[PDB]
């Protein structure tokens, strides 16, 4: 499979959903353990999903992850220590609005850090101790975090997850890091935390790709410049939206249309032949930055269960990954495995 084509490359991962890593599912255990040698857990260790609005902890599904990823010898990513979606408003607000102070919410950090972290330390390889701190606007995301905390959010993030698990390889994750503006920004603000003396291992661009932009040229310019900062590099949400894009009026952009769903009946061939020449095109890039690049995780397994069927549109048929709704392979699956059993070397 996948994982032992690209071996000599990086790792080959995918996010699991909560029902994926019961283990119930013993056609898609089968699956994994072939194709994929690195997990991530797709919701279930995110702040608001592992703790409810009192701060009480469940660790069902977060175990089962854990369990799953020690049963079948799999890197393990954590995701994610400090976030700002899928959190309570609890974490940051009085229950009249107003925010916390700056000691408060860093005790509250470092409570979290410490249970979180701590609890499967040496267990999970990496951390995303970080995600999506850059805005689109390209200044600082104006998120609750950066409100009260400032940057020390993200410095202090990273102190505690390298105290806590110091053999962790702790990253810095987001999207549209693929793309000039947000990636030089994103550049400027590790060189800045690097120089501060922040402990980062890794930079991940998320790779949530459309089936014609960005081009290779913009991610390739993104792999080098990220290398440069002496991190590592990972693709760790990797998916090909091939549905109208609403990105480019502005607020009923997000409601369900019917022309903005046009394959609930099926992909058809040429467009499964886009996708492919799309994923195709991307691996050859991968290929020709093994050296800078430790893995690249698709978000999800089969297109039954991609979140972009979900988003940024309720309810669309979607088409993003590499197995089909059969949990078949598509065309893009066998480009890849071709870039690998063909390659020339000496
Ligand atoms: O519809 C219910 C539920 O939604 C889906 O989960 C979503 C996640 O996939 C999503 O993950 C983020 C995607 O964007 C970034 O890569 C980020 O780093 C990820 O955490 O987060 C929102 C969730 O609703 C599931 O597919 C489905 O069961
Ligand atoms: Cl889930
Ligand atoms: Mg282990």
């Amino acid at each position: 499979g996948l994982k032992s084509a690209y071996k000599d490359n990086f790792l080959i991962g995918a996010a699991l959903n909560a029902t994926i890593a019961s283990g119930a599912d013993e056609r898609l255990n089968t699956l994994i353990a072939k194709e994929f040698n690195s997990i991530t857990p797709e919701n279930c260790m995110k702040w608001g999903v592992l703790r409810d609005a009192q701060g009480q902890w469940n660790w069902k599904d977060a175990d089962a992850f854990v369990a799953f990823g020690t049963k079948h010898n799999l890197h393990m990513v954590g995701h994610t220590l400090v976030w700002h979606s899928q959190i309570h408003d609890e974490v940051f607000k009085n229950a009249d609005g107003s925010y916390i102070s700056k000691a408060a919410l860093q005790k509250k950090m470092e409570e979290h850090i410490t249970t979180l972290a701590g609890r499967y330390k040496g267990k999970l390889a990496a951390w995303d101790v970080v995600n999506e701190a850059v805005g689109d606007d390209l200044k600082m995301r104006d998120s609750h975090w950066y409100k009260i905390m400032g940057d020390d959010f993200i410095y202090n993030a990273f102190t505690l997850a390298n105290e806590v698990d110091p053999k962790a390889h702790l990253m810095y994750n987001d999207y549209n890091i693929e793309r000039t503006g947000k990636r030089e920004a994103t550049v400027e603000m590790i060189e800045r935390l690097q120089k501060r003396g922040m402990p980062i291992h890794g930079l991940g661009i998320q790779g949530h790709l459309g089936i014609d932009t960005p081009p290779i040229a913009e991610i390739e310019k993104s792999i080098i410049a990220f290398a440069k900062l002496g991190l590592r590099v990972h693709f760790t949400s990797l998916d090909v939206d091939v549905l109208p894009s609403v990105w480019e009026e502005v607020s009923t952009r997000f409601e369900y249309k019917p022309e903005r769903d046009p394959y609930t009946k099926g992909l058809p061939q040429e467009m499964q032949d886009k996708l492919a020449k799309r994923y195709e095109d991307l691996f050859k890039l991968f290929i020709k930055h093994s050296d800078k690049i430790d893995r690249a995780t698709f978000w999800g397994v089969s297109d039954d269960a991609s979140w972009l069927n979900g988003f940024p549109i309720p309810g669309r048929t979607n088409y993003p990954l590499l197995f089909d709704r059969k949990l078949q392979p598509k065309d893009a699956y066998f480009r890849l495995l071709d870039l690998k059993r063909l390659e020339h070397h000496h």
